[PDB]
């Protein structure tokens, strides 16, 4: 696994989210079950526990948009960059960012909203990108010939545990 330089990490466990707009392309409870389930994938192996805000400024301000849309790294249409994340931190850093330009989907037939929000609030929590194929954290979008079997790899749980720790 690797972390950011400097290693940036959250100060404490209990970690608030805002889901600040959403995609077009899936009804609003499906984007909220797999904002949802994403974070439960990091909640399972660490004490950190996630708390949903609607209103004001969450730690983790998770937002769709197209092109330019207020930070340093416009998206760019269909296809390459499919969303982004910051590092641990205040302001900006922590937010996750998704391209809606992509086609956002629950199964393979698209770009699955729930892989991608998972892999992104990895770097929301301090973790860079990973050499192993097999992790969440690696570089290389792939969608699961069966979402059922998805795991977290061992190299991102002990990325991530060794930023938080296990489970108390
Ligand atoms: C290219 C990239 C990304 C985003 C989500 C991913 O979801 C995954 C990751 C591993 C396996 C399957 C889906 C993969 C790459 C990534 O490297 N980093 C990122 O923050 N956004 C991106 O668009
Ligand atoms: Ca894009
Ligand atoms: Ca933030
Ligand atoms: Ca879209
Ligand atoms: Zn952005
Ligand atoms: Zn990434």
């Amino acid at each position: 696994f690797r972390t950011f330089p400097g290693i940036p990490k959250w100060r404490k466990t209990h970690l608030t989210y805002r889901i600040v707009n959403y995609t077009p392309d899936l009804p609003k409870d499906a984007v909220d079950s797999a904002v949802e389930k994403a974070l439960k994938v990091w909640e399972e192996v660490t004490p950190l526990t996630f708390s949903r805000l609607y209103e004001g400024e969450a730690d983790i301000m998770i937002s769709f948009a197209v092109r330019e849309h207020g930070d340093f790294y416009p998206f760019d249409g269909p296809g390459n960059v499919l969303a982004h994340a910051y590092a641990p931190g205040p302001g900006i850093n922590g937010d996750a960012h998704f391209d809606d330009d992509e086609q956002w989907t629950k199964d393979t037939t698209g770009t699955n909203l729930f892989l991608v929000a998972a892999h992104e609030i990895g770097h929301s929590l301090g973790l860079f990108h990973s050499a192993n194929t097999e992790a969440l954290m690696y570089p290389l979008y792939h969608s699961l010939t069966d979402l059922t079997r998805f795991r977290l790899s061992q190299d991102d749980i002990n990325g991530i545990q060794s930023l938080y720790g296990p489970p108390p």
